[PDB]
């Protein structure tokens, strides 16, 4: 097998002491460093300067698109040499994917869902708002803070399979005949089974399957590993059964997302509605404790 891109240790750029890798899946790997310059810890991506897909051009582009904004890493630095390409970004906390598998059954409460869901929904507009499509929404890429002030905060921790879908005035890029898909079976959209290209909507699908599989704990396609397979299931599945766990207004949320396409803006407003009624309807309070504190 290959070693690590980078050798814990070594310094990045006289700034970044390397420290421990966090994580290898995607298309890179993540270490959590010391920046000597600030005094703290950070996240630094990294991926070969020879590999063949390389998507952290793209990282750094939404990244810094995305600065000011919530649910969102602050920007720390950047840079490209013969080795390999870097990003450093801020690190957070516990990740969903991690959080959810943790709990008793694989589910989170109706509490934890819809205030996780509202703040996913809204890091979903704001990417989209700069003109960009995630196209890779899955639990694992979302954390809580690890401070006192950033714990109750989730962020969109990666932006690599991100496009941008729009020209500097607004206008929707004409759509490709093929998009090959390169994001996570489980939670992709019927559009990316069938190698369309992926809109706005198949970012608010894939929420969607999030929160089903947040109350439910699986989802129907959860021990099929053939893709094509996983799509038929898709194309056909009569989604309204997947309502029955959750709220009652989640019903306006599934047939907006139904009626969507490429070329048609979501009304973010309806949906963050659907959340917001729902959490009244519940009495959820933002300082209810999440499932992982209690
Ligand atoms: C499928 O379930 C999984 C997969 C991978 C995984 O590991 C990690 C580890 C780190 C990160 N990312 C980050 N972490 C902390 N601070 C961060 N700032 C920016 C990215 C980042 C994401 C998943 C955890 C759960």
């Amino acid at each position: 097998e290959q070693p690590d891109i980078l050798s814990v240790g070594i310094l990045v750029k006289e700034r970044w002491k390397v420290l421990r890798k966090i994580g290898g899946g995607g298309f890179g790997e993540i270490y959590d460093a010391l920046d000597m310059l600030t005094r703290e810890n950070v996240a630094l991506k990294v991926e070969s300067a020879q590999q063949p897909k390389q998507v952290l051009k793209m990282e750094v582009a939404v990244l810094k698109k995305l600065q000011g904004k919530d649910h969102v890493c602050r920007f720390i630095g950047c840079g490209r040499n013969d080795r390999f390409n870097y990003v450093v970004m801020q690190l957070q906390g516990r990740n969903l994917a991690d959080l959810r598998r943790s709990q008793s059954r694989g589910t989170f409460t109706i509490s934890t869902t819809l205030r996780l869901g509202r703040q996913i929904l809204e890091s979903i507009e704001s990417i989209h708002s700069v003109g960009f499509l995630h196209r890779d929404i899955k639990p694992s890429n979302f954390a809580m803070g690890r401070f006192p002030s950033t714990c109750r905060k989730c962020y969109m921790l990666d932006f690599g399979l991100a496009r941008q879908f729009t020209n500097s005035c607004g206008d929707v890029r004409p759509p490709r005949a093929v998009a090959g898909f390169r994001g996570t079976v489980r939670y992709a959209s019927i559009n990316a089974h069938r190698n369309r290209e992926m809109g706005r909507h198949d970012d608010l699908w894939s929420l969607f399957y999030m929160l089903v599989e947040f109350v439910v704990g699986q989802l129907p396609w959860r021990k099929i590993k053939d893709k094509e397979q996983v799509g038929s299931i898709k194309e056909r599945y009569d989604h309204r059964l997947m309502l029955k766990h959750l709220p009652p207004e989640f019903s306006i949320f599934l047939d907006h997302i139904s009626s969507l396409d490429y070329f048609t803006k979501p009304d973010y407003q309806l949906l963050t509605s659907v959340f917001d009624n729902s959490i009244k309807t519940f009495g959820v309070i933002e300082s209810d404790p999440f499932d992982w504190e209690k």
